[PDB]
């Protein structure tokens, strides 16, 4: 059985209990914490690409009102985010299983842009998701996994100073 686990869940949960925020910029900002995933049960000899996307967790716009995040009343359907291909892709199962798979180079933007960067809507809430795609073999297969612990709201600047403090303390 293919097993997907979150590395450093301890720390993600401190961010989540405060409501996590991730900065987006026109050029694209790297994430902290970085999503790092433990994977076991791949075929060491099979070929895989690791893909990352962001599910809109709800259909609403969020605002930080009197020290508290609150959703708008006017949902709109959220078109799915673009997919980020891990730079190590494509690679053997052994490669992916020898150390946590770290998405350190993904950049989150608010503007449709050249390449690499993933465009999110500011003040929407997102749930990171990976796809593990068996490639080059005869039998294409996909395994997907969500990480509720890594939910955040996309912001152009931090609203909750308790987030600002955690980000610095642990970077
Ligand atoms: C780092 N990098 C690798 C590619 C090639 N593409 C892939 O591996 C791919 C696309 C869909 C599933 O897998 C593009 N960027």
């Amino acid at each position: 059985e293919l097993r997907v686990g979150l590395e450093e869940s301890e720390l993600w949960l401190r961010f989540k209990e405060l409501t996590n925020e991730m900065i987006v910029t026109k050029n694209g900002r790297r994430m902290f914490p970085v999503l790092k995933v433990n994977v076991s049960g791949l075929d060491p000899n099979a070929m895989y690409s690791f893909l990352l996307d962001f599910v809109a967790a709800d259909n609403h716009r969020w605002k930080y009102v009197n020290g508290e995040w609150v959703p708008g009343g006017k949902p709109e359907p959220q078109a799915p985010s673009c997919v980020y291909i891990h730079p190590d892709s494509p690679n053997f199962g052994a490669h992916w299983m020898k150390a946590p798979v770290s998405f350190s180079k993904v950049k989150l933007t608010n503007k449709l842009n050249g390449g690499g960067q993933i465009m999110l809507n500011s003040l929407h809430k997102y749930e990171p998701r990976i796809h593990i795609v068996r490639v080059g073999g005869p039998q294409r297969m996909i395994t997907s996994h969500c990480f509720p612990e890594t939910q955040f709201i996309a912001v152009t600047a931090y609203q909750n100073e308790e987030i600002t403090a955690l980000k610095i303390k642990y970077n």
